[PDB]
């Protein structure tokens, strides 16, 4: 679980979206696993706006933070699971990392600032959704 909180938007895996989430939409795309949700309070998250590849990312089934090098945002096949059929899922950087089912959500930084969240994983690896060019998150 875990979410990003920057200005009045709320971005949350798509898959683990709540109904709250779904009455206040304003954005989804389900071949990124992103949903954007409207909130009341103002969120102080900062948005990274860069290439950076290397990072530090939340693993809950750990209790610990590690850093991690990791690909750039690209279409990559996503093995079936009880949320979706096999599929592409694009904007999705991969990293040699530790990931478990509920770690979805464990926020990836960079210097710059927040850059993803844990969308995907398994055999050693840990895979995160882009949110770098979401640009309007800013304004
Ligand atoms: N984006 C998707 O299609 C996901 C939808 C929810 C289900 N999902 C996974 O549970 C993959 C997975 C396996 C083993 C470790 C880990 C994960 C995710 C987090 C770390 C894939
Ligand atoms: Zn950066």
């Amino acid at each position: 679980s875990g979410a990003i909180y920057v200005g009045n938007y709320r971005v949350v895996n798509r898959h683990l979206a709540t109904h709250n989430d779904w009455a206040n939409l304003v954005w989804e795309d389900s071949s990124r696993d992103l949903l954007v949700s409207s909130t009341t309070a103002q969120g102080c998250d900062t948005i990274a706006r860069c290439d950076c590849q290397t990072g530090v990312y939340y693993c809950s089934s750990r209790r610990k933070h590690y850093p991690v090098s990791f690909s750039k945002p690209s279409l990559i096949f996503v093995e079936a699971s009880e949320y979706y059929p096999a599929r592409y899922q694009s904007h999705l950087m991969l990293a040699v990392g530790h990931s478990e089912p509920g770690d979805c959500g464990g926020i990836l930084r960079c210097q710059h600032g927040v850059v993803g969240i844990v969308s995907t994983g398994g055999n050693g690896l840990v895979g995160f959704a882009d949110v770098r060019d979401l640009l309007w998150l800013d304004e």
